[PDB]
Formats: structure tokens, sequence, C-alpha cells
């Protein structure tokens, strides 16, 4: 039925920075959701609203976004009399009320927070589990549990090591179930900790923002060997496969790519995108690498299209698609990649995230639901990846509970589905065949 | 009313290790609670039950504890027809079915999981928030919000550095509210990150299990100077004081203490308890140290009593008391300390945890509700510290959401209390005066 009350507030995300949380009240009770960390800048992605008061949290407060929800958005959604099940009606109503392209008036963080609470409220109004309600919102009926991608080795701008490539992930594609995929990822993560401890010292086992280790490693080959070693030490050689998030936009320097970018700028090491693909092909031929994210710059479309047709593995767009539908339309016709990274807070609403996913799915693309580096204890994307039938989610290492809360919820979803549960397994790119 | 169903399962904690989760159903719905990591061996404390299957999670599985809940504990509590408000009855009934003193048959994790879920369900049966139901179980009426103690610098066993003492904490005693205390902690925490990255390098900024930093330093005095420097640069010298957990059992050897342990062994550097107390005295005099946990070994009673009687600061028992009433009785008699650390899973029952807290407060002790090194997304202890009117809690750095979940939940309790909300402030040791 109607929305009776909406109250928002400030909370701290997994890094100690402010973010938006929204309580939405209907007749059925309280429905709470929180928003992961995004960017208040950028041409394409929707922008979170930050206060900018440097005395307070060094300008990262979200008091203005919280106020936009409580004072302006709440009375508008209450007056509409719309049922909480009408997800697209409510999301479009807040889109026009904001009236901007990138949601810059209220902030993508303010709009998403209400949109997520609406969906949870509409799921209980439907007497459905959240993942089921999302599936009906997306026109799906056969549900699937995704293959998790655990960030276990970090580099690039994320860590103090000279390692240029951002994320080295593990995919338990050979697991019996999702709960079994957790045991595989967790045991390999614990094995990797001992490998790093013995090889690099006891001080090298502390973790980054999403729970992965950051040993002072120069070259990515040793990162892949390190992961490869831990998989084999744990005894899961053919059950677990490696995925990569290069984030090559971070070290695109002077037209070339600098995988020694923590150094004083020096022309001596930078190589061309063509030569970068040769290292990738050597990565793919030497290592079980099935997925590479941001292999080139967000505007170096020539190398992107040239790499996708040349290769057969999954190439996922993060910085070049920014969950932006019109940018995705370009990458389709340009065949720059074959997989979409779905950061719901980069687009700002549940409706637009569903349509962005279905847009990629109708074009034979894969989709990978993604966390943010700044997360909360919210577990919405766990139900999201099940209802969207995406088949693949990355939401951190099996360490730090802003990551495990999603993984734990996916295990609860599998247990609830029971015999109707399907694990994507080796079909994480196209789970619609199971 | 009667319990309809109790279903237990295995989830991953913040380190990636399995732990117990319990779903309890009544006519008012589902009530969920997860257990933090405890200990499986120990002479005094309640013991968690581990599977021991070295092939599965390296023996860390809790399938046996889960089976004890689903097969044995659940049928008996439902058969009793006891109302879920009867916390003491249901906890007692589980204590006798287990039949052992340290909860070693069913496991302290199995018994606590049910006990927590019973408490959340009892609060809804009373149509009260959880913290207010805990207050009525403890015989309290006027609630208090605690001063947070944020772990910020780490040494001891769980750190790769040379630093002997375990934790260095910050306490925003001068804050205006709990929410302001979260702002002060986060701003100092982020400030110290900058001071560490500038002095020790960008690779020294990663975090341990509790969310704090662990730079490679040997002198405990340097750690205190680091924290003091971060407090001053944030501009909060007036408002933030320092607490310590030395965890002296870790470097207690034959009859001395080795502050250069986790190093090549040399008994010549060993220092006596008097020498260690003199080092503490210089800390209190040179730094705003207001609290010291485990200053001496778990059985060095003479050092405890002598140091407590010759000092004015708070002296916290952790390994000394292990949340055990008989150990607390001896600690009160010999005046070994003046503050109890309350780890709920170290005692294994809500009813007994309330007893252990009311025993300490009756003797003029302070109480500090505590997290564990392995936490979950559960937030029970946030409502617990408020309901027990304890005035102080340590549940991590303002980093990693297994820590922020309690801190955010305390912020929610503060705004729900409205004008009735009181911040312990400078009376965190004796909040009853407010
Ligand atoms: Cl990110
Ligand atoms: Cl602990
Ligand atoms: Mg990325
Ligand atoms: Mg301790």
């Amino acid at each position: 039925m109607s929305i009776e009350k909406i109250w928002a507030r400030e909370i701290l995300d997994s890094r100690g920075n402010p973010t938006v949380e929204v309580d939405l009240y209907t007749a059925k009770g309280l429905f709470r959701a929180a928003v992961p960390s995004g960017a208040s800048t950028g041409i394409y992605e929707a922008l979170e609203l930050r206060d900018g008061d440097k005395q307070r949290y060094l300008g990262k407060g979200v008091l203005k976004a919280v106020d936009h929800i409580n004072s302006t958005i709440a009375p508008a959604l209450i007056s509409s009399g719309l049922s909480v099940v009408e997800q697209e009606k409510l999301d479009n109503l807040m889109l026009e009320l904001d009236g901007t392209e990138n949601k810059s008036k209220f902030g993508a963080n303010a709009i998403l927070g209400v949109s997520l609470a609406v969906c949870k409220a509409g799921a209980a109004e439907r007497e459905l589990p959240l993942y089921r309600h999302i599936a009906q919102l997306a026109g799906n009926s056969d549900l699937i549990l995704p293959v998790p991608a655990f960030n276990v080795i970090n580099g690039g701008s994320h860590a103090g090591n000279k390692l240029a490539m951002q994320e080295f992930m593990i995919l338990p594609v050979g697991a019996e179930s999702f709960r079994d995929a957790m045991r595989l990822g967790a045991e390999v993560y614990h094995t990797l900790k001992g490998v790093i401890k013995d090889k690099y010292g006891k001080d090298a086992t502390n973790v980054g923002d999403e729970g992965g280790f950051a040993p002072n490693i120069l070259e990515n080959s040793e990162a892949l060997e390190l992961v490869k070693e831990a998989i084999d030490k744990a005894g899961y050689t053919e059950k677990i496969v490696i995925g990569m998030d290069v984030a090559a936009s971070e070290f695109y320097r002077d037209g070339k790519y600098d995988l020694d970018f923590k150094s004083p700028t020096d022309p001596s090491r930078y190589i061309t995108g063509d030569q970068l693909g040769a290292l990738y092909q050597d990565f793919v031929r030497d290592y079980p690498v099935v997925s590479i994210e941001d292999p080139f710059d967000q505007d170096d479309w020539a190398a992107w299209s040239k790499f996708t047709a040349n290769v057969g593995i999954q190439i996922v767009g993060d910085d070049l698609t920014v969950t932006n539908p019109k940018r995705i339309e370009r990458a389709v016709e340009e065949k720059a990649c074959n997989c979409l990274l779905l950061k719901v807070n980069q687009i700002g609403s549940v409706t637009e995230a569903i349509q962005a996913c279905k847009l990629a799915q109708e074009n034979g693309w894969g989709v990978m639901v993604s966390h943010r580096s700044g997360e909360t204890e919210d577990t919405f994307i766990a139900d999201l990846v099940v209802g969207l039938c995406t088949g693949q989610i990355k939401t951190g290492a099996p360490c730090r509970s802003e990551r495990l809360a999603k993984y734990n919820q996916l295990m609860r979803i599998e247990e609830e589905l029971g015999d109707e549960a399907r694990f994507a397994g080796h079909n994480f790119r196209n789970p619609s065949v199971l």
C-alpha cells in the first residue's frame, strides 16, 4: 500500500566515511537499506552528493543528501499514493523530481537509498523474498546462484605495492554449490595468507579495503603465480579459475601503459596496447585467466575492440561503461567487451540497474554484479544477483563482514531455494542454459 | 509465546572462518543472531565446539554445534512451551541439557546462538526495542550510551611488527554525543593513516583483524606518541584519551615479561612485574592513558593487586577474568582490577552475561562490553551495552563493517532515544551517576 514514513540518516561505511541509510515505513513495518561509496565527480556516472565541509569528515559528509530525502523526497513519494510494489513508477517519479541527467541535485546516493528501501518494502508487500520480487521486476522465473569472484591480491592505486594491476580474483567455477564455492574460496584465501606470510614476512598479511592481501610485488606474473600456487596448495587446481581487474586507466601515461607507475615518471618502461595484449595472451596461456576487467583505458576503444575479437575469454567493462546505458550502447556496436560490471550506485536506481542488465543480456553480454570499495553491512546486491540471474558477483575477499554479509546472504538464499537452487558453475557467463 | 522453529546454519565470520547462525521463529516472525569467534580450548572460559575436520576449513567448521542446535536443543525448547520472554528459564534449560560447566559438549557457540535469538524474540514479544528488553532483564531503567574505544594501533600476537603490547585505543570522552564520538574517532583514525603513510610508507596503511594499523615499530612508547600525534593533528587533544590492551599473558614466560618477544629468545632482556609496572607509570604520566587491560599475566595476581592499588586509572580484566563469575569473585576479593571486560561468548549465555555484569557493577567495577577478533554482521552487543548501562564498549576501529555495524547501530539507538539519550562522556567508568 502507501508509504507511511521515510526517515534517512548518516552512517559510516566500511572505511569510516559517511554514507546514506534510508528507513522506509509501510503498514508491514520498517525497511532499511544503505548505499555504498561512489564518486561525486565524473562525466558519465551518476554522482553522489557530498557536503564538502572540510571541517567535518574532511568534506565527505552526506548531510545534504540525507536532508533531500527527509524534507523533499519523502513527502513526494508519500503524496503519490503509489504502492511500494510499483518500483518503476516510484523510481521515475524521483528521477523527474531530481530533474538532472546524473542525479546531481539530490545525489545518486540519496536517490538509490530510497530506491533500495522501496524494493525491500515492495517485496514484503508481495509476500516474496527480495530476490524473487526482483526476478519478477526483471521478467525472470528460473533463479540461479552466482559464481563468486574473490579479490585476493590487490595492486594499482589500491595498495602501496608497485603492482600496477588492481585486482587478482579467484572463481570457484568447479564447486558443487554456492555454499561449496564459499569453502573453496575461503580455504584458498587462508592458504594464500600462509604463502604470503612465509615468502614475504608476517607483516605482509594485512588486508586492503575489500579484504585482499597487498604484498610488495612489482610484477603481475608473480601475483598470478602466487594465486596459482595457493589454488594448487589447497588442491583445487581445476575447480578454481582466476579473474582480473586491471584498471588500466590508472596507469595510462603518455599514450602508453606504465606498469611501474608508482615510480618517478620515466619513459623507459611504457609499452603500447598491442604489446600489453601480448602480456595478456601470455597470462591467459600460462594461467587460468578467464576474465579481465579494464584491460585498456576508458577511451582507448581501438585496443578494446581489437582485443575482444582476438580473444575468447570474458572482457568486462567497468570504467568505460560506468553502468551507463548509452555508453554501453557504444561498447556493444564497437564490440569493445562482452561483459558489464553492474555497480547499482553508478546508475542510481533499481529500475535503471535492471534495465541496464537486461540491455546487456539481450545482446549476449555477461553481467557481473559488483560491490564498491566503500561498502556497508547492507546485503541488497546478494538478492539482486539472484533475481537478475547474472551468474557472477564480485563483492570482496572472504574477509571483512561488509563482504561476507553478501556471501552469507547468498548462502541463505541457496538454502531457502532448496532443490530449485542452481549454481552457475562453468556457465557463469550464460547461466540461461541451465 | 512458544517457539515455533529454531534452525541453525554455518556462516563465515569476518576472518573467513565458519561460525554459528541461529534463526528462531515465533508467531511474530524470524529472529536471527550470529556468534563471534571464541576459543575451543581453555581452563576457565566457555569453549566453542569446532569440528576438527582438517580437510574442511582447516578444522574450523561448526557443523557439530549446528547439529546440536537443530537436533537436540531446538526440539527441547519448543517442547517446553516456554514463552520467549523467559530468558532465564530457556538459558537454564539449555545449560542442563548440555550438562557441562564450560559448555564443552554442545559448544558455547551453539548455546549462545540460541540464547541471543531467544532474546531478540523476547523483546518483540514485549513490544520493546532489544536494548530496552535487556534493561528489564537486568533490572535497569535509565539507559546510557557508551564511550567508544577504537582500536587504532596493533602489536602483540596478531601483528607482524616487533611491538609487544596488543592494542592502543582512542576514547572520545569529551564528545557531545555518541554520533559526535563516531565523528571524532573516524577523523582521528583517518588522520593517523596519513601520519603512518608519511612516516613509514604507503605499504604500512593496511589493517588487521580489528581494523587498526600495524606499523613496524618496536617501542611501545612510539605507538603512544603516534596516537597522541594523530589526536593533536585532528585538533581533538582536549576530547580524546587513550586506552591500552597490553595482553601481558602473551609475553609472560617463566616469571618475567619479554617486551622483545616475537624475536630471537633471550632471557636476559626479561623484566619483572615491578619493572613492568614502572613502565606503565611512565606511560600514564607522559600520555593521556586512562585505561589498561591485562597489565599482567592471567595468574600474576600479586602484580595486579599491587598495581591497581598504586594507580588511579581504569584497570581492565580480560584474560584475568575471562567473563567467568568465579574468577571475577576472586578478582573482586583481591582487588586485582576495577573493570570487567564482558565477552558474551566467553560466558555463553545472555542470562549469565547479565549476571556477570551485575556482579561487577555491584562491587563498584566498570564494565566494558567487547567484540571478538572474529566478528559477524550481528549487532547484538550494541543493544547490550546500552541495556546494561555500561558506559564503555570496544568493538573495533571505525573500519571494517563487522565493527561499524555495532557503531552505526548505537547511532540508531541514540536517535531513537531522542531527548532521553545520555552520553557517558567522562563518566564512562561510573555511568550510574548520570
Ligand atoms: Cl570502486
Ligand atoms: Cl579475541
Ligand atoms: Mg574495476
Ligand atoms: Mg584483550
